[PDB]
């Protein structure tokens, strides 16, 4: 499916998040071997990242805007659940999610499939 809403999520929301200076740790899946986190996949059952979301948007994977929004949500939530309250990554996530919500507050309201 291809809608006004999904185009907004791609051209406005993803565009803003992807180039952000705090975005780099979220542009690809968490690599638990590289980062030395043997329990990552024990704790986080549904990994998600902006590279995956971007690919899905580019390939018309999503059928509704809410679906894409849930993937953004999962990505941020995984981060808050896995990491320590004091970890810098949490601050970076909060910053990006603030922008996510600000942009989503202005997304087109009715899913005009095109
Ligand atoms: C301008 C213009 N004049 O004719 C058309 C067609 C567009 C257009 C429409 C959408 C569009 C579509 C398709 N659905 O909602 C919107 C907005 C776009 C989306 C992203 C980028 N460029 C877009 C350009
Ligand atoms: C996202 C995410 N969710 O859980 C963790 C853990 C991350 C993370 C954290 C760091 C990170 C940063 C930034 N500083 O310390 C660590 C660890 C990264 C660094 C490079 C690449 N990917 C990284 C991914």
């Amino acid at each position: 499916r291809v809608t006004n809403q999904l185009q907004y999520l791609h051209k406005v929301v993803m565009k803003a998040l992807w180039k952000h200076q705090f975005a780099w740790p979220f542009r690809q899946p968490v690599d638990a071997v590289k980062l030395g986190l043997p329990d990552y996949h024990k704790i986080i059952k549904q990994p998600m990242d902006m590279g995956t979301i971007k690919r899905r948007l580019e390939n018309n994977y999503y059928w509704a805007a809410s679906e894409c929004m849930q993937d953004f949500n999962t990505m941020f939530t995984n981060c808050y659940i896995y990491n320590k309250p004091t970890d810098d990554i949490v601050l970076m996530a909060q910053t990006l999610e603030k922008i996510f919500l600000q942009k989503v507050a202005s997304m087109p309201q009715e899913e005009q499939e095109l």
